[PDB]
This record gives structure tokens, sequence and C-alpha cells, in this order.
């Protein structure tokens, strides 16, 4: 497989952002500046704690599947191939990695399958728009970190969308689970949340590889970046983390990303994180402080990197 150079949108759509104009035309703007080849089309149901079991894809929060394919077809017609990302959040604020349930089964209280019920019925249906739009990848989960331990879940949920879907299909671990999920066999593609910090990546590099070298699998970075505050460098997936404006900083650890490793030849890409559909101003770059790149230090470094691989 070729190097991913791949850019996370749509985190921000909901229903009708995909139909407009202005979604085409950041979506063109990111092409433009980073020289992304891949798009990440990354996209939220909802439950309302992470101890729910029901799964909605269906609310306003969604958009909806027309303007879904109108957008995959636009990204096609840029010459972008797409990954079709679905997943999930808590409607409380919880981060996804702790949606949990009891290890057994107790009367009355929610459960693994009950939840995996409804997360597959979920994945089903995304995983026949992969199918009839022919992306060239396909995400079933995104770091999962609790619902990991289930591996005959997980094993299920696979099969069921391997009979949607005839691509390539992935897992997104979270950092430092690279090692840790049991089921890479099932898979066709290897991916985490490459959120490291600036000072350990030659420590993470090695054991990542000790995992991939086991596989005759590509591996690529489907999530990695960092927003433009101080402090990030050092947790750049704390995306509520409290520091001030620092451009600097998130430049400096695109730099370093990509300098460790340019290296390993089996670092296969990234998915960076992320590109919003409705974009700030250009002229306002220069005050935020959230993952974009847009107009900022960053976006220069990028599209240097990504014109060199
Ligand atoms: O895509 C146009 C149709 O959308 C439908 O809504 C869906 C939506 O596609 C998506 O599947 C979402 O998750 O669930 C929504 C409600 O079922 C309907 O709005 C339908 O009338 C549209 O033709
Ligand atoms: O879930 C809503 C928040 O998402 C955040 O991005 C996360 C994303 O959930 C996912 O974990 C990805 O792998 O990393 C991103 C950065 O940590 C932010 O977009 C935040 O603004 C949202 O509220």
């Amino acid at each position: 497989m070729e190097f991913i150079k791949g850019f996370t949108f749509g985190w921000d759509s909901q229903k009708g952002y995909f139909k407009t104009e202005r979604a085409k035309e950041s979506l063109r703007l990111m092409q433009e500046r980073t020289a992304s080849e891949y798009v990440i089309v990354a996209l939220a149901a909802l439950q309302d704690t992470a101890h729910s079991t029901e799964v909605d894809f269906q609310g306003s929060h969604m958009v909806d599947d027309d303007e879904l394919i109108e957008l995959i077809d636009y990204a096609k017609s840029l010459g972008l191939k797409v990954i079709l990302k679905p997943t999930v959040n808590c409607r409380n604020g919880t981060w996804r990695a702790h949606i949990n349930f009891f290890d057994m089964d107790i009367p009355g209280e929610p459960t693994w399958d009950e939840w995996f019920e409804s997360y597959i019925n979920y994945q089903k249906h995304y995983a026949k728009i992969a199918e009839k739009t022919n992306c060239e990848m396909f995400v079933v989960g995104c770091e999962m970190v609790q619902a990991e331990r289930r591996e005959d879940k997980w094993r299920e949920l696979i099969a069921e969308v391997r009979k949607d879907y005839r691509g390539l299909v992935t897992y997104n671990t979270d950092k430092y689970q690279e090692d840790n999920v049991k089921f890479w066999d099932a898979l066709d593609v290897i991916s985490s949340s490459g959120y490291y910090p600036i000072n350990d990546w030659d420590r993470q590099l090695d054991r990542i590889e000790a995992v991939v070298k086991q596989y005759d699998k590509p591996f690529f970075f489907v999530a990695a970046g960092c927003p433009s505050r101080s402090g990030s460098a050092l947790l750049p997936n704390k995306w509520d983390l409290e520091g001030a404006i620092n451009l600097q900083e998130q430049a400096d650890y695109y730099q370093v990303m990509f300098e460790k490793t340019a290296s390993r030849s089996w670092v296969g890409g990234f998915g960076l994180w992320d590109w919003q559909t409705y974009l700030y101003d250009e002229k306002d770059a220069t005050k935020n402080d959230d993952y974009g790149v847009f107009g900022k230090p960053a976006e220069r470094v990028i599209k240097a990197y990504y014109q060199s691989r």
C-alpha cells in the first residue's frame, strides 16, 4: 500500500452541511493547502452515556445518506481517495474510550450484547454506503479502549462488516494500545491514534514496530495531530487541555512527528486531525487554538512533508 497522505474532514458536520458549497470549498482548500491525497470522513453517532446501549445515527447531528454520498463522490472528483470512519460520542461528553458494561450479564443491567447489537446496526449501515461509493477503506471503531477486551464481539462485528463491504477494513485503536488489540488478524490494515508526546517517539515507535512486523498488513496513524496550544505537544490527544495559544508549538509537534516517522518504512501514513467542514476565516488563524492547521505554520510543515513522500 502507498503512503497515505490523509486528512480528517467533516468532524464538525451536521445534517445539511455536506450539501453546501461551503463544505465543498473547504475540502478543495484542504487538498490545495496540505497536498493530501486521502480524506478521512469522520462521523459520530451519539449515545446518551458511556453505559447506554442505543447508538443513535438517525438524528440531525448526522449528515444524511444522500449528502454523504454526494460529498464522497465530490472528493473522488478531486482525485482524493476516501476512508470512511463512523464512530460514536456520548451526549454527556464522556470520551468513547470509557464505553463499558459489566463483564457478566446482570438482570436489568445494560449489557455488551445489547450495545454491540446497536453498534453493529450502525456500522453495517455505513459499511453499505462505503461499498456503493467504493470507499478505499472503512474504520469499524475508534479508540474503544475498554470495549477492546470483548474480542469475540469485535470479530463478530468485522464479519458483519465483511458481508456489506469488499474493501479494506481497519480498526482505530488508541495510543499505547497497538500491542493490546487481539484481533488484528481479522483486519486488513492496522491503525492507531498516534497522539504520542513530542519527546517519546523513539520508545513508542519501537513498541509499535514490534507489533506491525508480526503481520503482513500496512500500518498507519489514522488519527494524529496537535492543537495550537501551549502544553499540547506533550499531550496532543487532550482536546480540552487548558493552555494558552501557541501556533509555534503545534508546528514543532508536526516537524518532530514527521522527522521521527519518515525513517520508519512501516509507518504507512496519517489521517491528520482535523480539517473542519465550516472553516474559520484565515485572518483568524493566528487566534485559533484548535486542532486545525488552516492558515497556520503547521500547514506549511504538512504540505512540505506530504509533497516529499
Ligand atoms: O438521504 C436522504 C434520506 O435521509 C433519510 O434520513 C436518514 C439519513 O439518510 C440517515 O440514514 C440518518 O442516519 O437517518 C435518517 C432518518 O432515517 C430521510 O430523511 C429520508 O426522508 C431522506 O430521503
Ligand atoms: O468527541 C468530540 C471531541 O472530539 C475531539 O477529537 C478527538 C476525537 O474525538 C477522536 O478522539 C480523535 O481520535 O482525536 C480527536 C482529538 O483528541 C475534538 O474534536 C473535540 O473538539 C471534540 O469535542
